[PDB]
């Protein structure tokens, strides 16, 4: 009876879940009904405005254009001004039942199952900007039509400004203090990393601050991070934009075969602070990150270095583990992880879900304050869209889209530019025979620095990165007879102060070749540190009767003879202690003057039994001991070859 | 057993509350549907009447006013 009652409880819980799903479906249906309510009032005016704007685009064919202008400028019951007024009233909410279209559109955009670019504020503001630009284009079209007909000029600036101000005020007063300023990655992709050290330092200059990140799933993953100055009211300076590129994204967010520990903590900061440094460090299957934020003054716009808070996850014990096998994989973040418009970041987070093995980089932005103080008070605004393409590359005209290609020079007429070739039709460089294209890139080529030589080609290309003089080729592009365009991202490291190196593009003898999208980025990937040497044969403090000979330091049993050497450990680290004892009951204990023992290995009979075990350090680096001691009373100790190096870092 | 039966009764009461909320949401949806039924018939005439009333307000510019009056009449 108890078992069947429990089963009934489970069935009731299932019914409750079904009821919750039904309620969500009802909410969706009601939202769609409100959408229909908006559409049945807004469809014809919007359609006509869009058609008129599309038609009158060439001037901002004479007979039809004049006829259309006369039809639009005609002042009748059903006129273009009438449709503009109806559109404005519908957006404001001056309809029969006093329901505004802006609220319904904001509800539809917010309550959408698909996440595309960022927070709700960005998308709603983008929709409002699209509507306002459509209205402005319609008013400009009407003014141009009136000018073309040679009719009396009517100043439509006043009515257009009134409409835009009313719409912006309605938005700000009604639907602005309801939206959330939280944005996350739009997409997820399976990836298998490596169980090796990977440190990423997304730092910035003292006058700079991070304004967003971007992850692109290519042959080599990237971590494009945007940093720029702040002018006033959290505005991002366009001229100061800069990018940081990393390549170990897969090796950082995914384990190979030996688990990974994720230390999650919402790094929220108080209002007025802007994140200026994000550092990741996966020592050994343990991802821990910290954030550095500096105080920002909206009135002036100075990122002061005197006030600085740090929200670090390095000194916590709680963690989340994700087991990854060959069958499955953890969904690393993939997409443009930033606001719809570049803005300083307030909080950073790394959410981990064990059920689905997904990672989300939820963050926050100061877009609301900038919108309030720059655009919604009838001031002048300037928002920056995220860079969809690399702009830190040292290859001028990376994709051939503009004419008069000066950086690229052709040796002769065999090689030319093919408009049809390349990505869609972006005027790819075509090489057929001995002809080739060249471009000097030694001006921006920093000595002994890493570089990315990602490019896209078709046919039989050859992009040998030679030094012009002496014919020294620093890169090889042998083979590669693939037909369809594909990425050829290959890591590269520059030599010592070359200062003379030009990138050339040519086709191998015989087959032809097409080339486009030549980008050379500046990566700053790090490497595993060698490790410290905490224990050394220089500070072996001895007590009692001790006999140190060569490197065979002995321990005297049954008396006070014992060695000791304090060492500086870390909070969370792993150390490999290698030694070789040769004494009866000879042990190397690690005390902390409190009874806590971190390592204990005792010899049994004799001989130098080499032991290379490892131990952790818990969460207290108050200073430990490497004391050599023998609890026996007979055979003297004999310890040789001491070494304790931290694992990886 | 008595305690778990009481818990089941509480869960059933919660389900009844959820059903009542669902019924209220259905009533709201039906009201919105009737609102759409009214709007799909009343929107254009109301919009045009409001626009005409807003336009002819100064008299209760001669050329456009006369053209609009001819169009209306």
């Amino acid at each position: 009876v108890m078992k069947q009652n429990y089963a009934l409880s489970l069935q009731i819980e299932y019914l409750s879940k079904q009821l919750q799903e039904i309620s969500d479906k009802l909410d969706v249906i009601n939202l769609n009904v409100l959408i229909n309510s908006t559409l049945t009032e807004i469809t014809p005016a919007y359609q006509r405005i869009k058609y008129v704007n599309e038609k009158f685009d060439e001037l901002t064919n004479l007979t039809e254009l004049t006829e259309l202008a006369k039809s639009v400028t005609k002042n009748d019951m059903d006129s273009f001004e009438f449709y503009l007024h109806t559109f404005h009233d519908v957006l404001i909410g001056n309809n029969l039942f006093g329901r505004s279209a802006l609220k319904t559109a904001a509800e539809l955009i917010t309550k959408d199952e698909i996440k595309t670019s960022g927070s709700e504020i960005g998308k709603v503001y983008s929709f409002l900007i699209v509507l306002t630009c459509l209205q402005a284009k319609a008013f400009l079209t009407l003014t141009a039509c009136r000018k073309l007909l040679g009719l009396s000029d009517i100043d439509y600036t006043n009515i257009l400004n009134q409409h835009l101000n009313d719409e912006k005020n309605v938005f700000r007063d009604n639907i602005l203090p309801t939206l959330s300023n939280k944005f996350s990655n739009p997409n997820y992709v399976k990836t298998i990393g490596s169980d090796n050290y990977a440190k990423v330092i997304l730092e910035a200059e003292p006058g700079y601050a991070l304004v967003g990140f971007e992850i692109i799933n290519d042959r080599i993953p990237v971590l494009k991070a945007y940093k720029a100055k702040l002018k006033q009211n959290y505005q991002v300076d366009h001229q100061s934009l800069s990018e940081i590129v990393y390549l170990d994204i897969d090796k950082l967010f995914c384990p190979k075969n030996s688990e990974q520990k994720y230390y999650t903590k919402s790094l929220t900061f108080p209002d007025g602070y802007v994140i200026t440094k994000i550092t990741f460090e996966k020592k050994l299957n343990n991802l821990r990150y910290e954030a550095t934020a500096n105080f920002y003054d909206p009135s002036t716009g100075d990122i002061d270095l005197n006030e600085k808070q740090v929200e670090s996850t390095f000194l916590q014990a709680d963690y989340i583990s994700i087991n990854v096998s060959d069958d499955d994989g953890v969904y690393m973040p993939l997409g443009v992880i930033s606001e719809t418009f570049l803005s300083p970041i307030n909080s950073f987070e790394l959410e981990v879900d064990e059920k689905s093995k997904i990672l989300t980089l939820t963050c926050k932005s100061y877009l609301r304050e900038y919108l309030l103080e720059s655009d919604l008070i009838n001031k002048e605004t300037s928002l920056i869209a995220p860079p969809n393409v690399f702009i830190s590359n040292i290859v001028e005209n990376w994709n051939i889209e503009a004419d008069n290609l000066e950086p690229w020079v052709a040796n002769n007429k065999n090689a030319y530019v093919d408009s049809t070739g390349g990505i869609e039709g972006s005027k790819a460089l075509f090489t057929q025979g001995d002809g080739e294209f060249s471009q000097f890139i030694g001006d921006k080529l920093k000595p002994n620095t890493d570089y990315i030589i990602q490019y896209t080609v078709k046919g039989k290309p050859a992009i040998y990165l030679k030094n012009k003089n002496t014919g020294y080729t620093m890169y090889e592009d042998t083979n590669g007879s693939s037909e369809e365009f594909q990425t050829i991202a290959v890591n590269y490291t520059s030599e010592t102060d070359p200062s003379q190196t030009h990138l050339v593009f040519k086709s191998q003898s015989g087959y032809e070749a097409w080339g486009d999208n030549f980008i050379i980025l500046e990566c700053k990937a790090f490497e595993t540190p060698e490790g410290p040497e905490l224990i050394k044969f220089d500070d072996w403090i001895s007590f009692g009767t001790t006999y140190i000979r060569d490197d065979v330091l002995t321990i005297d049993p049954s008396r006070g003879g014992y060695f000791r050497q304090s060492l500086k450990l870390d909070s969370y680290s792993t150390y490999n202690l290698s030694f070789s004892f040769s004494g009866l009951w000879a042990k190397v204990i690690i005390k902390n003057s409190h009874g806590v023992v971190l390592f204990e290995k005792v010899s049994q009979q004799s001989s130098y039994v080499d032991i290379s075990e490892s131990f952790t350090t818990t969460s207290n680096k108050e200073g430990f001991f490497i004391e050599l001691t023998g609890d026996s009373r007979g055979g003297f100790g004999s310890f040789r070859d001491f070494s304790m190096k931290e694992k990886f870092e």
